[PDB]
C-alpha cells in the first residue's frame, strides 16, 4: 500500500467502527444477572433511590453507571440478588447499563490507535495495536458487562496517550497547551484510581515516566541548555501539581457527589459511627450535617479496613504468573438447557504473540546495551531513541502494571491484567516497525506483510474464540473440546 | 583510645568470647521440647536410625544435627511427638543437639567482626558491627534451640565474607588464592541453600555483586586496561563454575549422603512411588538400587509439591512489613506455674537503630548522588569508592535479603529477618565510620562515643529483654507490663 495523513484518518476510522460493532454486537444475549454484574448493579440502583450504601471500591464507577441509568429514566427498585435471574421480566434497562464499557472499550481501541499514531510510528505499526487490542476476546468480554474494569483500562490508555502529548510539548515549557495537557494527564489518572484503587499503578508508570524527566531535567551539563535550581524547582512544582495535587482533588470531588447524592437510610448505614447514621437522614427523625472531610476520612478509613479483611472465596481466583500466558481463565455465566457458556479469557494467539514480543524486546535491549558496552553503536540515532523512549516507556507500562501485582497477596484475577496487556499490544506493534524497518520509510512492505499475516492469525484465532466470548451459539461437545487448549474448564465435555 | 592490629586482635578475642558466653549462657534451661524442636528433632532421630522419612526442607541442617547427635553416642528410640515433653526424663541429649546452633551463632558474631575488619574499616565501626550483633536478642534466641535458621545466618555471614575475600583478589586473577576463595563463596553459598530454600536470596546478593563486577571487566573503555571477548568469557566461565554450578554439586552430594543414610522403611515412605518402596529395604523382603539422579528427581519434584501444598497454620505468622521494626514477635514454649516465658523478639533499640541506619544511608546516597548531578562532588575518593563499595554491598545484602520476602506470599515469621537484619548491623557499623569521620583516621574519638554510646543503649536494651529471651527467671506482673512496648503478647499480663 502507501503511507499518508489521509489513509491514517481511513484506518483509524475503519478501526473505530469496527470496535464499536464488535463490543455492541449481541449485548444483550446473556440477558441475564451474571459474574460480578450484581454488586455493581446494586450500587448503581440504590445511587438511583439515594439511599445510603457501603462498598470497597472507589465510587467514580458506580456513579457513571448511575448516570447511565439515570439518563435513560429508570429509578425503579430491581435491586439485584442472585446470580441467574432475568433483567426482561423486571422492567430493567440492563442494556443501557452495558452500553457504557462498551462504549469505553471501543474508545479505549481508538486511544490505542491515537497512542502509536501520535507518537510518530508507521501505519502498520498503529494498525498493529489497535488490531491486537481490537480482536482480543478479553477486552470484548470485559467491556461487556456492568463491571468497572472496562473503565481502568480507558483511564489507563488516556493517561498514557495525555502524557505522550504532554512530552512532546517539553520544548515549550509552562505555555497553555503545556500545562492543558499536564491537567489532562492528571485527570485521567484521577479517573484511573477513582474506579478501582489497582489504578494506582498508573500513577507508578506516569511517575517513573516523569521521574526520568526531572533527572534529565537536573543534569547540569546537558545538550539543551542548564537550568537553575529555581527553574527545576518551578518544574518540580508543576509536575506535583498537575499529577498529585489535582488527581487528588478530582478525588475527593468524587467523594464530595457520592456523598451529596446519598442522604436516604440505606443497607451499609451500620458500618459508620452513630453520628453518621444522624447525618443520613433515615427514611424509607433529626439529620445533622458533618464537615465533608471527616465523612471522607472516615468512610476511606473504614473502607481501607474491610477490604483489608472482607474477601470473599472464588474458584477462578488466579495468579500473576499465569496471566501472559493465559494459562487458565475464569467462567462468568453458563445454562445447560442452550449449552451456553461465557468463560472469559485473551485471545490466546494475540496474548502469546505480545508477550513473546516482550521477550524479543527485553533481549533487543539487552543486546543493544551489551555491544555499547564493547563501544559498538549498531543503532542510529532515530532508531535508538525510540526505542528507548517510545517503545520503552510502552514497555515501562506493562511493567509497572503487572509486577505490582505480585507484591500483594489478595484475590487476584485474570482481568486485572486487562490494563498491562494493553500496553503489550504497544511494544509489539514497535517492534513489527523496528525489526522490518529498512521519516524514512520506504518499501513498508515489510511491516505491512508483518502486521497482515499477525493480524490474520489473531482473526482467526479470535474467531475460533468468540462463542465462548458471547454465548450465543449453542455449541456441541466435540466443539468444546477443540477449545481446551491449555485446560481451560469448560466443564461442557 | 587508639588504633593498631594489636587492638584489632584484642577485641576480635573480647568479641568472640562474649559471643560463646551469651549464646551457651543457660541454653538447657527450658529442658523441654519447643515451638519447632519438634519436626528437626525428629528428622535428626530418625537420621540416627537410618529409617527413612520425608521433609520439605533441604537436608543439610538435619544432617548437623544428626552428626552432633552421633559424635555423643546416641541413638535411643526418643522420636519427639509434643510440644512440652522434658528431654532429660527421656535420656536424651538435647544440649548436644543445641550446642551446634550456638556454636555457629558465636562463629556468626566472630564472622561479623572479620566482615567489617577485612573490609577496612575502623575499629570502633567492626566492635559496633559485632556489638550489634551479639547484643541482638533475636539472634541469641535463634540460636538457643534445635532450629535450623542459624546454620542459614552463619552460612550467609561466610558467604559475604568468603566473597569481600574473593573480591580484594581481582588484582591477581586466576591464581590459587583467587580461585579457592571462589570455590569457598561457592561452598558457602551452597550450604546456605542446602539448609532452607530461602538461602536462595544470598545467590540474589553474589549474584548482584558478580554482575556489577562482570559490568566492570565488559567496559571496553575502563581505567585498568581492557579486556578482549575470549578474556571476559574465561571471567564469566569462573564465575558460573565457582558460583553455580559447584553450589549445585554440592547440593546434589548433600542428597547423596541423606541417600545413602537412610536405607530402613519409616514414616515418609509412602510418598514416593513402588520403586522407591522397593529400595529402601523395608525392614523394622528384597530391597532393588536406582540411579541416585531418578531417586533425587523424584524426592525434589515431591518436596517442592509438598512444600506448594501442606501448609500448617501458625498463630504468630508474620509480615514481612513488621520485621524492620519489630511491630510483633513470636512466643515459643511457656509454662505457668514458673511464669515463665520465652517469647521471641529481636532488640528492639538495636533493631530500630539498625533499621534507621539503613533509612540514613539511602538518603546519603540520594544526596550524593543529586548533588553529583549538579556537578557538585562533595565526598574524597576514597570515600566515595567506599561508600557505594563496601557499605553499598552490606547495603545490597540487605535488600536482596528483604524484599524478596514480598513476593512469596506463604507463612513467614519473624526470624526469617535475621539474614537481612545481619547486613542491617553491617552498614550502621560503616555509617558510624562514615559521619563521625575527621588511612587518616586521626581522632577517632567522635566515632569512639558514637559506638560507646549506641552499644551501651543497646546493652541496657538487651538487658531488659534478656529474661523473655531465656525464661529463666519468673517474672512478675507488673514486670511483664514493662515490655508491652509495641503491643508485645506476653499472656501473662
Ligand atoms: C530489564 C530491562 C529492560 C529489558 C528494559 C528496561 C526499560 C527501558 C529500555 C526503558 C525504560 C523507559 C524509558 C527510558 C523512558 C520512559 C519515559 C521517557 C524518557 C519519555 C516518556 C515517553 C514519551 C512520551 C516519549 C516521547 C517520544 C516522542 C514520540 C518524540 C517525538 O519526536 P522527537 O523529535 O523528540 O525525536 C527525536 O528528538 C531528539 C531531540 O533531541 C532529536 O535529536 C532526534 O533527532 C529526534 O528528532
Ligand atoms: C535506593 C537505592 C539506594 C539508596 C542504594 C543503592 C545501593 C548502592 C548505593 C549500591 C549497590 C551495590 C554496589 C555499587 C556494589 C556491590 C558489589 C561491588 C562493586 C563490590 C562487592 C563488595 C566488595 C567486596 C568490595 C571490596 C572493597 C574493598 C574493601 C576495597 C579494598 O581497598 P581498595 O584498595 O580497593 O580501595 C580503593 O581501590 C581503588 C582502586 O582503583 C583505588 O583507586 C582507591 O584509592 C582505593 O585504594
Ligand atoms: C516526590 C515525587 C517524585 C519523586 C516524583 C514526582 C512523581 C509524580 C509527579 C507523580 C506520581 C507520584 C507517585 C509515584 C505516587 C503518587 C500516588 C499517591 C501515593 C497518591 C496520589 C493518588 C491519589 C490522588 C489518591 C490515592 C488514594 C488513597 C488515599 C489511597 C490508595 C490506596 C491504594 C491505591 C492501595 C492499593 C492496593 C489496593 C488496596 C488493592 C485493591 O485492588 P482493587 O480495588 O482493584 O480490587
Ligand atoms: C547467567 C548468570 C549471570 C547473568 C550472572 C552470573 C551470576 C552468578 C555467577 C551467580 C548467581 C546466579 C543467580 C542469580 C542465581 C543462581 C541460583 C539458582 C537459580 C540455582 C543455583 C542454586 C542451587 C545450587 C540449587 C537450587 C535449588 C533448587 C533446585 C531449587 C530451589 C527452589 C527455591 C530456592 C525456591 C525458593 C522459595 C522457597 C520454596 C520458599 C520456602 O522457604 P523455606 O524452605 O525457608 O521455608
Amino acid at each position: 500500500p502507501a503511507g499518508s495523513e489521509r489513509d491514517y484518518k481511513i484506518a483509524f476510522a475503519i478501526i473505530t467502527a469496527l470496535a464499536f460493532l464488535t463490543r455492541f454486537w449481541g449485548i444483550s444475549h446473556p440477558d441475564q444477572v451474571v459474574f460480578d454484574e450484581v454488586h455493581f448493579g446494586k450500587f448503581a440502583s440504590y445511587y438511583l433511590q439515594r439511599t445510603y450504601f457501603f462498598d470497597v471500591h472507589p465510587p467514580l464507577g458506580k456513579l457513571l453507571f448511575a448516570f447511565m441509568g439515570w439518563l435513560v429514566g429508570y429509578d425503579g427498585h430491581f435491586h439485584f440478588d442472585n446470580i441467574g435471574d432475568p433483567y426482561v421480566i423486571n422492567k430493567v434497562p440492563y442494556v443501557a447499563f452495558r452500553a457504557l464499557p462498551a462504549i469505553l472499550g471501543s474508545l479505549t481501541v481508538s486511544v490505542v490507535f491515537l497512542i502509536m499514531w501520535e507518537s510518530g510510528y508507521s501505519l502498520p505499526a498503529c494498525i498493529l495495536a489497535s488490531g491486537l487490542v481490537l480482536l482480543d476476546n478479553a477486552h470484548i468480554g470485559q467491556t461487556r458487562l456492568i463491571l468497572l474494569d472496562a473503565t481502568l483500562v480507558f483511564a489507563m490508555a488516556c493517561s498514557l496517550l495525555c502524557y505522550i502529548k504532554f512530552y512532546k510539548l517539553r520544548h515549550e515549557p509552562f505555555s497553555r497547551k503545556w500545562w492543558k495537557w499536564l491537567i489532562l494527564t492528571g485527570f485521567a489518572l484521577s479517573c484511573d484510581i477513582s474506579t478501582k484503587y489497582v489504578g494506582l499503578f498508573a500513577f507508578i508508570t506516569i511517575g517513573s515516566a516523569v521521574c526520568i524527566d526531572l533527572w534529565d531535567l537536573l543534569n547540569i551539563n546537558r545538550p539543551k541548555g542548564a537550568l537553575t535550581l529555581p527553574q527545576f524547582g518551578k518544574h518540580f512544582a508543576a509536575r506535583a501539581f498537575g499529577l498529585i495535587f489535582m488527581p487528588f482533588m478530582f478525588y475527593l470531588f468524587w467523594f464530595q457527589v457520592h456523598f451529596s447524592i446519598l442522604t436516604r437510610s440505606g443497607p451499609g448505614d451500620d458500618f459508620m459511627t452513630p453520628e453518621f447514621q444522624e447525618t443520613l437522614s433515615d427514611n424509607i427523625r433529626k439529620v445533622k450535617t458533618l464537615p465533608f472531610l471527616r465523612k471522607w476520612f472516615e468512610l476511606q478509613r473504614s473502607m481501607f479496613w474491610h477490604n483489608n479483611q472482607l474477601t470473599a472465596s472464588h474458584p477462578y481466583a488466579s495468579l500473576p504468573y499465569q496471566w501472559p500466558f493465559l494459562l487458565r481463565g475464569v467462567s462468568f455465566w453458563t445454562n445447560s438447557e442452550t449449552r451456553q457458556q461465557i468463560y472469559f479469557l485473551g485471545n490466546p494467539v494475540g496474548w502469546w504473540i505480545a508477550s513473546s514480543v516482550l521477550a524479543i524486546y527485553v533481549g533487543i535491549v539487552l543486546a543493544d546495551q551489551f555491544s555499547l558496552r564493547r563501544g559498538i553503536d549498531a543503532l542510529d540515532h532515530r532508531t535508538r531513541s525510540r526505542l528507548y523512549n517510545s517503545t520503552g516507556f510502552f514497555f515501562l507500562a506493562w511493567a509497572t502494571h503487572y509486577f505490582p501485582f505480585f507484591v500483594m497477596g489478595r484475590q487476584l484475577f485474570l482481568h486485572h491484567y486487562l490494563p498491562a496487556h494493553l500496553a503489550s499490544t504497544l511494544v509489539t506493534g514497535a517492534l513489527v516497525e523496528f525489526i522490518f524497518s529498512p521519516f524514512a520509510g520506504q518499501s513498508l512492505m515489510g511491516s505491512w506483510i508483518a502486521t497482515a499475516v499477525i493480524l490474520a492469525l489473531v482473526a482467526w484465532s479470535w474467531w475460533f474464540f468468540l462463542p465462548l466470548t458471547y454465548g450465543y451459539p449453542g455449541m456441541s461437545v466435540q466443539q468444546v473440546l477443540r477449545r481446551k487448549w491449555l485446560g481451560y474448564d469448560l466443564h461442557f465435555a
